[PDB]
Protein backbone atom coordinates (compact mmCIF):
# COMPACT_ATOMS: atom_id res chain seq x y z
CA UNK A 1 0.00 0.00 0.00
CA UNK A 2 1.22 3.46 -0.80
CA UNK A 3 2.01 5.57 2.21
CA UNK A 4 -0.54 8.26 2.96
CA UNK A 5 -2.96 7.17 0.21
CA UNK A 6 -6.41 5.61 0.60
CA UNK A 7 -6.70 1.90 -0.07
CA UNK A 8 -10.06 1.02 1.46
CA UNK A 9 -13.38 2.34 2.78
CA UNK A 10 -14.76 1.37 6.16
CA UNK A 11 -18.42 1.14 7.17
CA UNK A 12 -19.68 0.43 10.72
CA UNK A 13 -23.49 0.13 10.90
CA UNK A 14 -23.48 0.83 14.64
CA UNK A 15 -21.96 4.28 14.04
CA UNK A 16 -24.70 5.12 11.46
CA UNK A 17 -25.96 3.97 8.04
CA UNK A 18 -24.17 6.88 6.38
CA UNK A 19 -20.89 6.48 8.36
CA UNK A 20 -18.22 5.89 5.77
CA UNK A 21 -14.53 6.61 6.12
CA UNK A 22 -11.46 6.20 3.91
CA UNK A 23 -8.62 4.12 5.32
CA UNK A 24 -5.15 5.38 4.38
CA UNK A 25 -1.78 3.78 4.78
CA UNK A 26 0.08 4.98 7.83
CA UNK A 27 -0.66 6.49 11.17
CA UNK A 28 1.29 9.74 11.04
CA UNK A 29 -0.32 12.93 12.11
CA UNK A 30 -0.87 14.07 8.46
CA UNK A 31 -2.58 10.79 7.47
CA UNK A 32 -5.01 10.93 10.36
CA UNK A 33 -6.24 14.37 9.30
CA UNK A 34 -7.56 12.83 6.14
CA UNK A 35 -9.21 9.65 7.47
CA UNK A 36 -8.52 6.49 9.37
CA UNK A 37 -4.92 5.20 9.37
CA UNK A 38 -3.69 1.66 8.95
CA UNK A 39 -0.59 0.82 11.09
CA UNK A 40 1.77 0.08 8.24
CA UNK A 41 3.64 -2.73 10.08
CA UNK A 42 0.41 -4.72 10.50
CA UNK A 43 -1.44 -7.13 8.18
CA UNK A 44 -3.18 -6.05 5.00
CA UNK A 45 -6.91 -6.15 4.75
CA UNK A 46 -8.27 -9.63 5.09
CA UNK A 47 -4.93 -11.24 5.80
CA UNK A 48 -3.77 -13.47 8.52
CA UNK A 49 -2.53 -11.35 11.36
CA UNK A 50 -4.07 -8.17 12.74
CA UNK A 51 -5.25 -5.39 10.44
CA UNK A 52 -4.97 -2.44 12.76
CA UNK A 53 -6.49 1.02 12.23
CA UNK A 54 -6.39 4.23 14.21
CA UNK A 55 -8.78 7.17 14.15
CA UNK A 56 -9.60 10.39 15.93
CA UNK A 57 -12.43 10.76 18.39
CA UNK A 58 -12.73 14.57 18.73
CA UNK A 59 -10.82 16.20 15.87
CA UNK A 60 -10.68 16.00 12.09
CA UNK A 61 -14.21 14.83 11.41
CA UNK A 62 -14.47 12.92 14.74
CA UNK A 63 -14.79 9.53 12.98
CA UNK A 64 -14.59 7.58 16.20
CA UNK A 65 -16.68 10.01 18.34
CA UNK A 66 -19.20 7.27 19.19
CA UNK A 67 -16.67 4.46 19.70
CA UNK A 68 -18.11 3.64 23.12
CA UNK A 69 -21.32 2.45 21.43
CA UNK A 70 -19.56 -0.45 19.74
CA UNK A 71 -20.71 -3.88 21.10
CA UNK A 72 -19.67 -7.54 20.71
CA UNK A 73 -21.21 -8.81 17.51
CA UNK A 74 -21.16 -5.39 15.73
CA UNK A 75 -19.85 -5.58 12.15
CA UNK A 76 -16.95 -3.61 10.67
CA UNK A 77 -17.09 -3.80 6.89
CA UNK A 78 -14.40 -2.77 4.41
CA UNK A 79 -14.06 -2.62 0.68
CA UNK A 80 -10.79 -2.47 -1.23
CA UNK A 81 -12.64 -2.02 -4.53
CA UNK A 82 -12.62 -5.74 -5.31
CA UNK A 83 -13.83 -7.48 -2.13
CA UNK A 84 -16.11 -6.73 0.75
CA UNK A 85 -14.61 -7.88 4.09
CA UNK A 86 -16.96 -8.31 7.01
CA UNK A 87 -15.33 -8.38 10.45
CA UNK A 88 -17.24 -8.99 13.67
CA UNK A 89 -16.27 -7.45 16.99
CA UNK A 90 -15.39 -9.95 19.73
CA UNK A 91 -13.80 -7.88 22.45
CA UNK A 92 -14.06 -4.32 23.69
CA UNK A 93 -14.34 -1.43 23.81
CA UNK A 94 -11.33 -1.83 26.14
CA UNK A 95 -9.66 1.17 27.81
CA UNK A 96 -5.88 1.14 27.88
CA UNK A 97 -2.70 3.24 28.14
CA UNK A 98 -1.05 4.61 24.97
CA UNK A 99 2.10 2.63 25.85
CA UNK A 100 0.26 -0.67 25.35
CA UNK A 101 1.51 -1.32 21.82
CA UNK A 102 0.75 -5.06 22.21
CA UNK A 103 -2.91 -4.37 21.25
CA UNK A 104 -1.93 -4.23 17.57
CA UNK A 105 0.31 -7.32 17.49
CA UNK A 106 -0.72 -10.26 15.30
CA UNK A 107 -2.27 -12.13 18.24
CA UNK A 108 -2.83 -9.51 21.01
CA UNK A 109 -2.68 -10.79 24.58
CA UNK A 110 -5.68 -8.65 25.63
CA UNK A 111 -7.91 -9.61 22.68
CA UNK A 112 -8.74 -13.01 24.06
CA UNK A 113 -7.66 -14.71 20.88
CA UNK A 114 -5.37 -17.65 21.62
CA UNK A 115 -4.42 -18.47 18.07
CA UNK A 116 -3.57 -16.97 14.69
CA UNK A 117 -6.55 -15.63 12.79
CA UNK A 118 -7.56 -12.82 10.45
CA UNK A 119 -8.16 -10.07 12.94
CA UNK A 120 -8.91 -6.39 12.93
CA UNK A 121 -8.25 -3.83 15.60
CA UNK A 122 -9.66 -0.29 15.94
CA UNK A 123 -7.76 2.17 18.09
CA UNK A 124 -8.69 5.66 19.11
CA UNK A 125 -5.61 8.07 18.92
CA UNK A 126 -4.61 10.20 27.36
CA UNK A 127 -6.16 6.71 27.40
CA UNK A 128 -7.09 4.75 24.25
CA UNK A 129 -10.08 2.73 23.49
CA UNK A 130 -9.72 -0.57 21.54
CA UNK A 131 -11.94 -3.13 19.89
CA UNK A 132 -10.86 -6.45 18.34
CA UNK A 133 -12.62 -8.31 15.58
CA UNK A 134 -12.30 -11.37 13.36
CA UNK A 135 -13.02 -11.88 9.69
CA UNK A 136 -16.43 -13.47 9.35
CA UNK A 137 -17.07 -13.30 5.57
CA UNK A 138 -15.98 -12.00 2.18
CA UNK A 139 -17.84 -11.35 -1.04
CA UNK A 140 -17.02 -9.69 -4.38
CA UNK A 141 -17.93 -6.06 -4.93
CA UNK A 142 -19.11 -7.25 -8.39
CA UNK A 143 -21.82 -9.21 -6.55
CA UNK A 144 -23.29 -6.37 -4.61
CA UNK A 145 -23.13 -4.98 -1.09
CA UNK A 146 -23.03 -7.36 1.92
CA UNK A 147 -26.08 -8.03 4.16
CA UNK A 148 -24.87 -5.61 6.81
CA UNK A 149 -24.94 -2.53 4.43
CA UNK A 150 -28.32 -2.91 2.58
Amino acid sequence: YTYGKPFAVMYIPRLGFTWNKPVLEGTGTEVLKKGLGHYANTARLGQKGNFAVAGHRRTYGDPFKDFPKLRHGDEVVLTDGTTWFTYVIDTGPYKTVPTDVEVIDPVPRKSGYEREGRYLTLVTCSHRLIVWAHLDSTQPVEAGKPEALR
